[PDB]
């Protein structure tokens, strides 16, 4: 039957139980199947419904602004403990490729009638519609979107301390097998077992003008997707973060600097390759990618086919096997229309969504 | 578009390919058509092998009477005839030929010519190694993927023409959805590569059964009407990467599932080299062969070096062609080769299984 170690058809599936129907859209891999190495898969019960990830942002230009950035992203993080804050956060920056620095706050909550409570809350809600935001002279966004149980994915290189979304799931999986090979990401969305998930419609402004700062609002469309994919070589050995700061991370740039400074040729809203801060602004040694997709498939196309991913994808199976200490995982959703927000706040009209946004009047 | 599965071949599905219907492929691709007549068609290819220079001469001599016999009734609809060393040193002939249908290699087979010849005791003598590694796929069980629309070698040469550009390509997993098989069938694997006559160790006559869903591709480069610069950008660029990841293949087969892997070049009868090579490949599953090409370095390297410099290109002909068989479907035969020699290198033995 099923072995010490199992194999084939008797691993776990990346796909929770009460998720799981006949496949009306069937796998690229016999029922023999076995990984090389292993990966894992955060768990939920049926209590997890729709979760949310909020992307809140704040932006500047100038190292005079840095004190009032850096009070300001402190005043979101202090927001989060109030009721219906979220469940987990962490704290990044960026550079993007307009020169502006942009402090990301990323918030995961377990219950979407929390986080719009949360939102609505008079602390919250004040703070986001106060005219201290404009006199402010900063930036701010807030990119949040829900997708439901069967709409991401998530894998992890690692089973201990899940970062992103596996923070607020229950648990862990065992080793499973839709892992390994090109379309094995669609495979671990459970709607993938019935629906193809095909981007329709079009980013459009509803609100202000990205042009000219002020508030701006921008409504997604069906089945963008958003990735985010981590690494983490904080705790691990000086030869591991060799291979990583050495070996991938250079090709990695290279790659993440394509997508962010090609993004319409390739169907790439918004990419941002990110470093962890803490509260006070200092780099920590763990970075990810976030990255919005007009469909799943461009963000298919664009993994399975780059020289930049190829090479860093060749590099993890070559050192899967010695791994130790260093920490690489993805997260990757997609959403309905209503169920994503694009907020922006005196941004230039390159940050997130406001580029690619079809103006309110076409 | 067109849909590289034949219109004929074309039934309902009950698995479904990676990409919707509406996938458009970032660049042309042709297949090879056939209609109905073509059942099932027969891949034979037949080797001489000679380690020293002075069996060089007995070795061509053997080559044309082999193509001698593919003139006889029944003979093959088309061949072609390649050289390679191996990695034991030893140099090989394999003179291959295609025929569309079983039944008629099965009558040039057993035809009282040709028999005799196999069959000889001239053949322990001759100090000759020599080989027949015969597979037929049925017409749901092979695809084929040219980036040309003429003149098709290997089994396209025995097909009835060449498709309009084809849907099913440019992304991994393609090849599979190609095999009009996989609209019902995963080509699972099962069984083992078995010696069932003789010992590959000792040598003389050698007969090695296939398992289900081996699988065989012809993946192959015809530089032969390139002009200076593109011939530049093949052998300069392209053909060392090529290179590498045959050579990887080749001594690294069992890691991979590669029972065997040859890159050989054309020769014309006089066993001159013509600017046209192939790889031969034989797998112990598609799934295997799909990994590799997929995810290893050597063939991802194949991969974006051909993109890098393919805006160069224009007379550069590249295709393949990939088949799997049933375990009755194949036959591997050898009389006198060398432990290494093809299907004997893995194969396992009465006790082993
Ligand atoms: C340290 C950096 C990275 C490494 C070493 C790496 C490596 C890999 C590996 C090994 C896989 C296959 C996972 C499995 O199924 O077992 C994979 C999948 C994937 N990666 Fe990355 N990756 C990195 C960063 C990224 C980034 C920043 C992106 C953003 C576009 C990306 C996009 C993808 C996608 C879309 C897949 C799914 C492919 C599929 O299953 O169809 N990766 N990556
Ligand atoms: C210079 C020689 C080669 C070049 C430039 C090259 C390039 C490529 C390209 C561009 C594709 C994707 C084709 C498409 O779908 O449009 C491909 C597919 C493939 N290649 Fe190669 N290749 C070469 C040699 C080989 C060899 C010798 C092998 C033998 C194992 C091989 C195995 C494969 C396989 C199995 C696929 C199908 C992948 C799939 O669709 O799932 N290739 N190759």
């Amino acid at each position: 039957s099923s072995g010490l170690v199992p194999r084939g058809s008797h691993m776990e599936s990346a796909i929770g139980e009460h998720l799981q129907c006949p496949r009306t859209l069937t796998r690229r891999v016999p029922d023999t199947y076995t990984p090389p190495f292993p990966m894992w898969v955060g768990r939920a019960d049926d209590a997890l419904q729709q979760v949310v990830m909020g992307y809140l942002g704040v932006q500047f230009r100038d190292e005079d602004q840095r004190p009032a950035a850096l009070q300001a992203m402190r005043d979101i993080v202090a927001g989060f403990d109030l009721p219906d804050g979220p469940a987990h956060h962490d704290l990044t920056h960026h550079i993007d490729n307009q020169g502006y620095e942009n402090l990301i706050v990323v918030g995961y909550w377990k219950d979407v009638s929390s986080q719009h409570r949360w939102s609505t809350s008079t602390p919250i809600a004040s703070w986001w519609e106060s005219e201290d935001r404009l006199s402010d002279g900063l930036g701010f966004f807030r990119e949040i979107v829900a997708p439901r149980a069967e709409q991401f994915e998530t894998l992890y290189a690692f089973q201990e301390d899940l970062p992103g979304v596996g923070a607020v799931m229950d648990g862990i999986s065992g080793e499973i097998n839709e892992h390994g090979y090109w379309g094995s990401m669609r495979e671990r969305f459970p709607i993938s077992q019935t629906d193809w998930m095909q981007a329709s419609g079009e980013l459009r402004v509803i609100a202000g003008d990205p042009a000219v700062g002020g508030r701006v609002v921008v409504r997604g469309h069906d089945n963008i997707a958003l990735i985010r994919s981590g690494q983490d070589w904080a705790d691990a050995e000086a030869d591991e973060r060799s291979l990583y700061l050495d070996e991938i991370l250079p090709t990695l740039q290279s790659g993440m600097d394509f997508l962010r400074d090609n993004g319409p040729a390739v169907g790439c809203y918004s990419n941002r390759f990110v470093r962890n801060i803490d509260i006070d602004g200092n780099f920590l040694d763990l970075s990810y990618n976030i990255g919005h997709w007009a469909s799943l498939d461009q963000l298919e196309r664009w993994s399975e086919s780059h020289p930049t991913h190829l090479r860093i994808f060749t590099t993890f199976f070559r050192v899967a096997a010695g791994l130790s200490k260093l920490r690489l995982y993805h997260e990757v959703s997609v959403f309905d229309a209503a169920d994503q927000l694009y907020e922006y706040i005196n941004c230039h009209p390159g940050t997130g969504m406001l580029r690619d946004a079809v103006t309110i009047a076409e």
